[PDB]
């Protein structure tokens, strides 16, 4: 049995509102996972085939939670900036313990970041024994938010018509129900190169901009629907995806910390 965490040290993500300054700015990519001094998160700055002008800034290890961050960007062909846990030590999630992520931040409105977007946890897992070889490489999200677009809201949940793919199936963690999709991207750009992959995604169903993600429930649910991660967990990272358009995300609190299933914290910043 999973109890939650109430350590001390957790900050309340309702109430973690206060602007923060004093970013570390980077503003072209970063060759894959970098680590941040003074820190146990690794952050990565990745654009497609370009356009350009993005900024990823770090808020330090002593502020945010530890893992805060704000992204602007202007025309920019898939803009993905990330921070968090980084691993590929071919370990399964199940080694992580139970995984959580404290969030506040706020972002630019409805149609600032293209045709589709994604905001929320993002990692990849390999997985070289599945028997399906599309399975052997997976890309994953669990989406608290997104920006929308010219014909739907950004509070209205994305659906497979932006994520491509089928629902699987659905549950209720952290006060929102989610949508499991799975999805093949075939001969696409990896963390492997250019190859077919899965992609699975929960998608919150009433979007928010703060409050607790329970991100092992999503692991252990996906797993239960045939949707398996595998041996080799690469990451897992609080992301922001911007397809295009001109905007920011601005976060006061991303707080990742793990803890056994007593709620006793083995891992926690700052």
């Amino acid at each position: 049995q999973v109890v939650k965490p109430t350590d001390e040290r957790i900050i309340d993500p309702s109430t973690a509102n206060t602007q923060l300054t004093g970013g570390v700015c980077y503003n072209t990519t970063s060759g894959g996972n970098k680590p941040l001094a003074g820190s146990p998160y690794g952050y990565e700055f990745w654009i497609d085939t370009g356009g350009g002008v993005c900024s990823f800034c770090w808020y330090g290890a002593d502020q945010g939670g530890g893992a805060a961050f704000k992204a602007t960007w202007t025309n920019p062909h898939d803009f993905l900036g990330r921070l968090g846990y980084f691993w590929n030590e071919n370990k399964p999630y199940s080694h992580y313990e139970n995984i959580y992520c404290g969030f506040n931040y706020t972002r630019s409105g409805r149609k600032t970041a293209g045709d589709y977007s994604y905001i929320g946890i993002y990692g990849w897992s390999r997985n070289p024994s599945a028997s399906n070889s599309n399975e052997r490489l997976i890309e994953y999200y669990i989406v608290e938010d997104w920006f929308g677009n010219q014909w739907q809201a950004d509070t209205s949940p994305m659906g497979i018509n932006t994520t491509g793919g089928t629902v699987m199936g659905s549950f209720t963690v952290d006060g929102s129900s989610y949508q499991i999709i799975k999805n093949t991207r075939v001969n696409q750009p990896s963390i492997e190169g250019d190859k077919t992959f899965v992609q699975y995604f929960s998608i919150r169903q009433s979007p928010r901009k703060s409050g607790t993600i329970s991100i092992t429930e999503h692991f252990k649910k996906w797993e239960k629907l045939g949707m398996k991660l595998g041996d080799n967990m690469y990451e897992c990272k609080f992301l922001i995806e911007a397809g295009a358009g001109e905007g920011f995300f601005d976060a006061r609190l991303i707080q990742f910390y793990r803890a056994d299933n007593e709620g006793n914290i083995l891992q926690i910043t700052p």
